[PDB]
């Protein structure tokens, strides 16, 4: 991980976050994400907003095929919350998220630290049955939301590829989990 290796990564990371701001419903290809996937950087360096190591530590229980799927699905839902905040057609009820929502209960509530990601978006204040933005806040911090969404999108992409045995840096992640995803 040289200085020119850390430079290429920061740059693509800032650009991809900008891509989300322009089109929130936009889908990202594997080739589009690879500069952030195939980098030889420390885990704590790739995920600055997201605590990837803690997500693994608190959720890696049982078979890899199980908790990686539980994790990907949860991250997928969390990603959508972010995409919605950046969307031109944003729900009028965007200021809050309810934990007893059918999708949330079956996805995000299954993973430890799902609520922690929501606060990164801006859902910092405690509302009944969930989290919400402060009352005085007019709009989401689009740059903050774009940054978090990208990392959430990133981590899900890595976990998905692990299951597929197609990750460009597969060995490093299997050493993190200390188990092979068959």
């Amino acid at each position: 991980p040289g200085e020119e290796e850390e430079r290429a990564f920061l740059v693509a990371r800032e650009e991809l976050a900008s891509a989300l701001r322009r089109d929130s419903g936009q889908a990202f290809s594997l080739e589009q994400l690879r500069p952030l996937l195939a980098s030889s950087l420390p885990l704590a360096a790739r995920y600055l907003q997201l605590d990837a190591a803690r997500l693994v530590r608190c959720n890696a229980h049982g078979e890899p095929r199980n908790y990686l799927n539980t994790l990907s699905t949860a991250l997928n839902i969390l990603e959508k919350y972010g995409r919605n905040l950046l969307s031109p057609q944003r729900p009028r009820y965007w200021r809050g998220v309810k934990f007893n929502n059918p999708v949330f209960r079956s996805t995000v509530d299954a993973v430890q630290g799902g609520r922690d990601v929501l606060r990164l978006y801006g859902y910092t204040e405690e509302q009944p049955d969930g989290l919400s933005f402060p009352e005085g806040q007019e709009e989401p911090d689009e740059h903050q939301v774009a940054t978090v969404t990208l990392e959430v999108l990133l981590l899900r992409t890595e976990l998905s590829l692990l299951l597929q045995n197609t990750h460009p840096r597969q060995q490093a992640l299997e050493q993190l989990l200390e188990d092979k995803v068959e």
